[PDB]
Parts: C-alpha cells; sequence; structure tokens
C-alpha cells in the first residue's frame, strides 16, 4: 500500500540477493548489529529533542513475525534452523541485522492491510514507516555491507 | 483486541489440537478448501470496501503468521514439505479451515500494533467477529476430523 524502498537502497537489495542466492554467503549471525540495537538508535535519534515506540515496537513484531516466514531464501533456511535450535525464544530482532530488517519493508506493505479502515493513522505511520527508510538509506555504509556476510562452507551445502 | 471465538467453535479448537498432538494426525494438504476459497465464499456472502479490507487484511495476516504462530511442533515436518512440495505458493493457497481458524487466536496480539482510533479498532473486531460468525455458521462443512490422517511412522522419524 504504498512503502518505498529509497533508491539508494534498491542496488543493497540486489547486492544482497546476490550474496545469498548467487555467491551461496550468509549473513554472519548472530548479528553484529541487530534489529533491536537499530531500532533503539532510531528511537534515539528521534527523541533527541501515537510515536516513535509505537513504531518501533511495531517493527520489530511484524520483524519477530515475518522472519521465518518471509524475509529468508530458500539458501538461508538451514541457517535459520539452526538459529532457533541454538537460541530458542530469542527473537529473531536480537539475531538478524539491517539487511533483513530491509526486505521487511519490501513485505510490509501488506500488512497495512487493515489501517486503510483509518486514512489518518496509516498516512502518519507511512510517513514514520518511510523516515526510517530514510534513515537506514543514509546511514547505509554502516548498516548494508559485505563485510557482514560469509560464504557458506561445504558442510552447510550438504544437509 | 479481544478476539472472542464463538462458543459453538471451542470444542472444535480442542479437536484441532486434540488430532495433531496426541493423536498424531496432520490435516489433510493440500486443503481441498483453502484459505483463498473460504474467504472468496465469504466475500460473495456479504456483498450480494471494508470486507475487501478485512479479507485481504485476513490472507496477508494468514500468510504471514502460519509458519511461525499457527502451528503445533509436530506439524514442522509437514510444514518444511509444503515449503518444496509448493513453492511459492502462499499459505493460504495450500491450508485450509483448521489453520485459519487457528490465526483468529494469535491475530488479537498482532494487530494490538496497528494504530487504530476507538472506531477503525471496533470496527475492524466486528467484522473479525462477522468472519467468526461465519465459520461458525458453515463449522459441519469447514471443521472436521475427517480431514485428518494419522501421520506415517516416516513422518515420525
Amino acid at each position: 500500500v504504498k512503502v518505498k524502498i529509497p533508491e539508494e537502497l534498491k542496488p543493497w537489495l540486489v547486492d544482497d540477493w546476490d550474496l545469498i542466492t548467487r555467491q551461496k554467503q550468509l549473513f554472519y549471525l548472530p548479528a553484529k548489529k541487530n534489529v533491536d540495537s537499530i531500532l533503539e538508535d532510531y528511537a534515539n535519534y528521534k527523541k533527541s529533542r501515537y510515536a516513535v515506540n509505537e513504531v518501533v515496537a511495531g517493527i520489530k513484531e511484524y520483524f519477530n513475525v515475518m522472519l521465518g516466514t518471509q524475509l529468508l531464501y530458500k539458501f538461508e533456511r538451514p541457517q535459520y534452523a539452526e538459529i532457533l535450535a541454538d537460541h530458542p525464544d530469542a527473537p529473531m530482532s536480537q539475531v538478524y541485522g539491517a539487511p533483513h530488517l530491509l526486505r521487511l519493508f519490501v513485505r510490509i506493505g501488506a500488512m497495512l492491510a487493515y489501517t486503510p479502515l483509518d486514512e489518518k493513522s496509516l498516512a502518519l505511520l507511512l510517513n514514520y514507516l518511510h523516515d526510517f527508510l530514510k534513515y537506514l538509506a543514509k546511514n547505509s555504509a554502516t548498516l548494508f555491507s559485505a563485510s557482514d556476510y560469509e560464504v557458506a562452507p561445504p558442510e552447510y551445502h550438504r544437509k
């Protein structure tokens, strides 16, 4: 329902897909900069001077639900199975980082399927999500990088 | 967001849980009557904007929640098969009424995050309750131990 990925983040979406799907790398897990910390940075940043705490809590919950169903490429499913077995009940927002978070925003525009019941609340939320995406975009040099990935070893492929 | 399931459907909820968790049966997949058709059935029944949003929203939440929220442990391997036997197939195309009903047990917690004034929220709850009323009304046809089968000894392995 009109969640726009900043144009400057599209190349990264392709690089992320390439790293996982073509190069058979995996994001290094558990994350050096997890979704929880990224959301806390954002909330702190906005709090510098029905608001941020709600947005951030909402993003984290949808992330924690959708990661295992929507935001993984096929090649990542074993790694994800391992995570649950190693860190059970530990929320995904504690394990994954920025790349998978970005992937949420490419799909979250569908959850926004009751909010068009409330045109005004929608607008405000869309403004927050776009603001957050722009926060990720301008911070891309730290958040999105091939340095957070590692080629999966031959044992990973075996399964 | 307190979603009340019709009293009529609570015994099925237990039976469903019994069939999977005690009897070690699995719902027959893919469903002879999937979430998409049920959603379609309901929309037709209503029409004869909010209904459309409600139905789309039901589907979205089902597709997102199924694999991490709506399954008992014993069902996990079947779901992994599903993800192989039917890739790119949304869950709403594969699963049927039982799981759809389990959603209404979980979605209250999820929608507790979306932004809803007192009116939009109540309006949502009313339509959700109205869909549940639709499920109860068609219970004999939608919820049945006959859609379940004992799992093979190999599934156990």
